[PDB]
């Protein structure tokens, strides 16, 4: 929405490498290659698909905007 | 959102400090900087977007008055 | 609906309950008012409770059911 | 809902006592009062709703049709 | 939209397929689809449960189906 | 829509994948088809697996993405 969007857009833009944490406890980490509506596109290595509705907390690794 | 919006704003326009305890039992901590549908920014020692659908509880270092 | 004359019928009438969290957690107080999302309990500690995050509201004595 | 409306009232009307599993084990048992498109009100000695989303099932104790 | 998910939950059915529904909780349900609908499955065995489809991770079928 | 294409990339190359749920759990095989809500799961016992159950989809190797 009007807070979501811009901010992984920012983080996105930027390539700021961020560290997502899941509802489980897993941390992700990486640089997020793009989104849509329900998924995030996490990228090193290889790439992975992360569902938003698994996700708790996105944490920038520097302060952004 | 009659309640949740009003909420919300007023903890982020008065900068109180809250706990904000996600279903998994992890306890986040800070001020709100904004928030819209579906998620929130915590601010202060760790800034980060946390995503309302694994919020618990918001709990406020004071009480909230609308 | 029933959820929310249930639920208003907890408000108006100060009944105390119990709110059982869908991570095993339970929260006590009154129902200060709620909205579609959320539930504001308040007494020993006032707090917005995510509606997705309860599993069950028991109150503390029978109520009148919608 | 051509299914879960017709079961639950099925359960409700004929006061068949069930089993409602929660999606973090928790066993609740009672007859349902009345239900809505998101609560189900579960009657032992004291009234309680339960939230559809936190459901993972309805056992009934006997066969219904 | 249930392309998928409808034929196959159908086909589950119609042919009586020895199932198993492990549940997000990690609970795993057997028996046979008897029935269902946009957000259940009727599962029987002892018993016909109703299971939420939100509680469900995966639908395992007991043998090869087309 | 980013997920449609890059699970039919998945889908068309049959490219080996492993599939993380909101429990933890890994699965792997391939996509073999897919709809709004779920993916079925080809290796050595197919499935449907329900999206909202899923938490990441990670291949096994780099894949050319949307």
């Amino acid at each position: 929405h009007s807070l979501q969007d811009p901010y992984l857009n920012t983080l996105r833009k930027e390539r700021v490498p961020v560290s997502i944490y899941l509802v489980n406890g897993i941390k992700l980490q990486g640089q997020i290659e793009s989104f849509d509506q329900f998924v995030i596109l996490l990228k090193n290595t290889v790439s992975q698909m992360v569902y938003k509705h698994a996700i708790s907390t996105v944490v920038p690794s520097r302060p952004v905007r």
